[PDB]
């Protein structure tokens, strides 16, 4: 097995790896909506979702992987009142990628990192 | 790896499919206690965890695999106050298809997609 | 697959186990600061964390690995404002044991099992 280390997704500055590669098996960090170019967090909850989406892309494709190999994911939100949206651009992202939907689970937590509004993490396969 | 699909859980609606068969491992979508007959959600807290732990079996049984194959679950509640009962039935369920119990995560979270009591995810495997 | 039971991690004493050894990939349950010895929490986060891992570690370790195995975590907290001091201790636990940091996921949920503030679910993998 080996750490996934890509300048796409936000550089891991705590104690923790963007992702590893386990072989067949791809297992990301659950993703924030950082903005690895500046840093920055959008406002926008559907903007954050797609930051979040993009962060996991990134790091799958560090691993030789597409978005279409992604199996399982949680995504982990601030407020199930903004998951409409969160679905569309969710929905979006996948058939941008004309990947089949990956399994999911969904909840709504009391806080996340940096206040951010959602946090995805996702597990991909070679096979 | 492919999609499982069946009409024993409830259809998969949103941008997620029910399950994902990986070869030996199968992982779940979070199921709700929405009954796949009637798409109704059961009132009582012990049979929604009954119906949740239902659609998860349905999911596993599609890919070939019984309950017995689950070896990890997650379990988000929307209230451990009720946590004592939850027990008992997924107790209970395992215990009915002679089952080894599987390692487990249980958290309580803020809330629940279309304010259930109960999501499970779980992960099975053939070997 | 198969069981892991060891004396050296609490007693899984509701249906679960501690965790599971499919071969190449282990699984534990999501572990509190519960001392084996004793069944008491500490009380400081800190020592509540270090606890937690303590317990993983003793799985992972019950089944022929080491803390450098573990590949991927998630820890979930009563309370992010408490997140420096678990994130030192978690850095702490890895470095004693020349650990790669695993992917990890990490939100705050509203209550966990006997009203810990912290429980922590890892994946450890042989190769």
């Amino acid at each position: 097995s080996k750490t996934i280390a890509t300048e796409n997704a936000p550089a891991a500055i705590g104690p923790y790896v963007q992702g590893v590669d386990l072989g067949n098996m791809i297992i990301t960090s659950g993703q924030i909506p950082v903005n690895p170019k500046t840093g920055e967090v959008p406002a926008d909850v559907a903007a954050q979702a797609r930051q979040s989406l993009d962060n996991v892309k990134a790091i799958v494709e560090a691993a030789g992987l597409k978005v279409g190999d992604i199996v399982k994911t949680t995504v982990f939100v601030k407020d199930l009142n903004d998951f409409a949206t969160v679905n569309a651009t969710y929905e979006a992202f996948f058939t941008e990628h004309n990947a089949t939907f990956p399994a999911r689970s969904c909840v709504e937590v009391a806080r996340l990192p940096k206040d951010v509004k959602i946090e995805i993490e996702a597990i991909a396969v070679r096979r």
